């Protein structure tokens, strides 16, 4: 039957038991998906150049000059957490989990139905007319994440979703001398070109087969196999302070109080342990040895500069900087029934960060009430300017670095990510937790063909004439976790996430039925370094 | 039955070879160490805070203020090298193998005495109260190697020895503004407590089967096998300026003496070579390309503040910084007859020769002008922000891709043999404090406490803490640490430095008069290797 | 330093073969393993990724 | 044929040892001249009785 | 013996195509190599020192 459907609509999220505390989740999800025909139907190289905002002196960072090939194709992107999981089922992983395997993954496309509007407005059905699906399987074409834009499918199963106008970069080349509010002339901020041996114009039809489905037949995926490493929801606390034995007391606490501190007995200076400093006795806990760093402090907004203009360097940890904030729209969070983007900044339990007015250091001699010319402190101008402090300029990294991996973030995080294909690869992404091995599942493309009226030749310099046209298909999706089971080492109980007085009506939906999702922490459980 | 012993008294230490060069060192050790019951059965947190020697401007690195539960166990730890290795054994070790592996490792229990005392003192073994151990062999307490705090197991075999006081660290929050002496005013210096989603309480009655021992039974620790990977007993003395083919010298020297150097023949900008300089013609020996960077710069008594307090920033291997320094007692080295609470302390100065002398760095303008001018070079002497005794290379850093560094080097006889990789995604790439870093699982923690001898009279509804007969066990510990290890060649015409008693340290290696004793620190790293 | 002194020697360390007028000497054939080197070129800087 | 030692005693024995002052019996001089220096033979000691 | 030559000069570079896409480049080379005998028969240590 052509007006029955050719597949069933899912949303249920299922939960299966294996041996040994594993557990397989099934997160099933379907979306209803709108699509307009492109505005054009050809490639476009366009150029952005917002020179009257950045020729200012002191507007640097507000570079937005860049160049894309937008094409008449879109895309179809469910990589995002909130895509997948509502907060029931996200509270009770992120209660209940300790580790998170990503396993496999399948799209399908079902009930596709094509329309076009007559002229008051009569819409009317085409059953002859197609639109047109590919997946690029091989990976051939550049990896564009939409959740980084906020662009994903919809995370309301409900509502119906629209995909991304898909566009990708163009190489340009580009220079912005940098200035301050007050330097003397306009800076060098001009816009080079491309150069031709970076040149990539890429084509969908010359790359991917290009399915024409109509109405009565579908698109599925074969089933993509991650092999990525395991995410942790478990944050580690202990800082370089925390680690190993503590030193032995000689005189505990003889009654209860806040203020009787227990004291230790011996003088720093006639202790016994370990310290890296050749030249210095005093046992401290600063100055006592440990097996090794955790974080590291990085050049904190420092901006640098290559062929494509400059950009901000990213840090893997934070304490305001370091932590990401996330901005969106009424399709992935912001209350529904409002008429700017919402907004939060994830403070993450993962620790791991620095605290940069707390920093200092001192001469190799350490006389130690160390006088004024033997300590630099986050209070000395460095180059004269009392804003900058050597923090800023200052890089801890070394061979004893230990990090932990970025946390997910529900409902906008991204899940995955493509592994960059360069010799030397990095060690972690900072925008998801998860690296695919060799290859990510294909990204999928949609768009409506082209409908014609009598009128077309291909001679006039004037866009081809087409019917007014969308189409309305139904997208499903199967993606499967696993993941270990907690156990309860640990005495006390732990700080489980969970419906309180104050966020009750962030859950529920308003009379007028706007809904809202709210920003929920993953690693939740306490974890040993040690 | 109480009258049978029930083990064997053994400190051999086997050398059993094998085809291909290898050797299975067997080294056997025992110790009898004395326990006394718990100052307090109850786990108890206690916060520790100088405040009155922190708080005076400049003394930031004296900061002691940390959080920790006092436990009512006891650890024995076996994790150094000196409870194993005696110095002979470690003369041959370290002047005929060149590697070393660590390949398993067991402990036991047996022999234990329990005694009590009544007041003049009068003693009585106890038949009926019994030895508490435990054996966390799934790690589930957090991991405290002794080592680092100079209590494992004593080194002599023939003196007793007594097990450290169990403890680790709670969480705390704690901010210490830097002030220097003369400062202007009092920086924030204050304590936050800790917050709820870091709390941890761990408890041995909870997470480990114990195991009760009267005086007729024993507890055998099952071997546990390492994968740890080659420890490596030679150094490295090749630089980046000594890697790759010389210049070749067209006159060479005509006479014999220091005075008669040899010369390169070609002039400086006229030379042919790779340099990875792309606006100059000079090929120099320190221009010219390398393969690769053997060792690394780091800010230098670079001390960072995180959420608990401020650490400083560990160097991988040093030149002083980098170098490092134990602290210990009469157990662990020194002298067993001197008399004061004064520890012996010795700085590790190793052959490793990988890295820096800071003093020694300059940095200078992209143009390259040859006799350098002062406006385009930064020297080690400028002031950064004013400051006259901080130069640049306090905040340099140079790790790269292209770094190249040696694992640290064994410390006879204060040194850790194994410690517990961390629990980041991430891992670090080396250790500072141990040679062997066991990665899936390290060898399970033994606590040891003496079990709770009531007395007649007891109440637990008392506010009062328990009343406990006087009570203090004497067991005898043994393990047994075996090692895999590859015999050197003879590579050169020249022999190698080697230990070797002379008439300097002739006397530290027997007892003295008055039967004291002590180990001097060791040399391990002796043999050169070749880098490249 | 004498705990970095190498003297390395050919005949001390390699055996060596005498060739005269009519001899060959011919090395065996060594295996590499080593990791691929590409001929291809990465345009992309942080700005041109996503 | 030889078989090799075994550590009998707690302290260390002598050994044969390049330092400062016999460094340069053992490399070349800046003139080819080389030089062969006596060793000693029997260093470790042995219990007679 | 003296006049019997021992071997063959070759300096081919040969592409031989296997399935699936790859070749593989046999990179032959051939010199004729002159040698002086050495300026002096005794290792030498030579410090450069301007």
């Amino acid at each position: 039957g052509v007006g029955i459907s050719t597949g069933t609509f899912n949303n249920q999220t299922e939960f299966k038991f294996l041996e040994n505390g594993w557990v397989e989740i099934t997160a099933n999800s379907s979306r209803l998906v709108h699509l307009n025909m492109p505005e054009s139907e050809n490639y476009r190289r366009v150029v952005v150049n917002n020179m009257d905002k950045t020729a200012v002196n002191g507007n640097m960072a507000l570079d937005d000059i860049h160049a894309q090939i937008v094409t008449p194709w879109s895309l179809v992107d469910a990589n995002a957490w909130g895509v997948w999981f509502n907060p029931g089922d996200w509270q009770l992983i992120v209660n209940t989990m300790s580790e998170l395997h990503l396993v496999s993954f399948e799209q399908e496309i079902f009930n596709v139905v094509l329309k076009t509007v007559s002229e008051t407005k009569v819409y009317n059905n085409d059953l002859t007319a197609s639109l047109m699906v590919a997946l690029d399987s091989n990976n051939t074409m550049p990896f564009t994440p939409a959740a980084m834009r906020s662009e994903t499918l919809g995370f309301y199963p409900w509502k119906p979703t629209i995909p991304t106008p898909w566009r990708y970069y163009f190489q340009w080349d580009r220079t912005l001398i940098p200035s301050h509010t007050g330097t003397s002339g306009t800076p060098t901020n001009i816009y080079h070109g491309t150069d031709p041996d970076d040149v990539q114009f890429y084509t969908i039809e010359n790359s991917v087969p290009v399915h024409l489905l109509r109405t009565g037949d579908e698109f599925a995926t074969g089933t993509f196999f991650f092999d990525c490493k395991p995410c942790r929801l478990t944050h580690t606390w202990q800082t370089n302070r925390a680690l190993g034995l503590p030193p032995f007391l000689n005189s505990l606490p003889q009654s209860e109080g806040a203020t009787n501190f227990g004291d230790i007995g011996v003088q720093q200076d006639k202790r016994r342990g370990v310290t890296q400093m050749g030249n210095t006795n005093y046992i401290t806990e600063a100055t006592i040895m440990r097996p090794a760093e955790v974080g590291y402090s990085a050049p904190y907004y420092s901006f640098e500069a290559s062929t494509q203009g400059p950009f901000k360097t990213p840090i893997a940890a934070g304490r305001a900087d370091g932590n990401p904030r996330y901005a969106f729209g009424r399709q992935h969070g912001q209350k529904t029934t409002t008429t700017t983007p919402e907004r939060f900044t994830y403070i993450a339990h993962q620790d791991t960060g620095r605290y940069p007015e707390g920093d200092w250091i001192q001469n190799i001699n350490f006389n130690l009430p160390v006088t004024n010319d033997n300590v630099l402190l986050p209070t000395d101008p460095i180059g004269g300017k009392t804003g900058i402090n050597y923090t800023n300029i200052f890089n801890t990294y070394g061979p004893l670095t230990a990090l932990n991996n970025v946390p997910p973030v529900y409902p906008n995080g991204q899940i995955w990510d493509k592994e960059f294909d360069t010799d030397l690869k990095p060690r972690l992404h900072v925008n998801a937790p998860f690296v695919c091995q060799n290859n990510c599942p294909g990204q999928l493309f949609v768009k409506v063909a082209p409908n014609l009226t009598n009128e077309y030749d291909p001679d006039a310099s004037a866009n081809m004439s087409r019917i007014v046209t969308y189409s309305d298909f139904w997208w499903k999706g199967k993606l499967v976790f696993k993941a270990k089971l907690r156990a309860s080492h640990t005495w006390n109980p732990i700080q489980q996430m969970s419906i309180n007085v104050d966020n009750q009506f962030n859950y529920v939906p308003s009379n007028i039925g706007g809904m809202k999702i709210v920003y929920e922490k993953s690693q939740l459980a306490p974890r040993k370094l040690y």
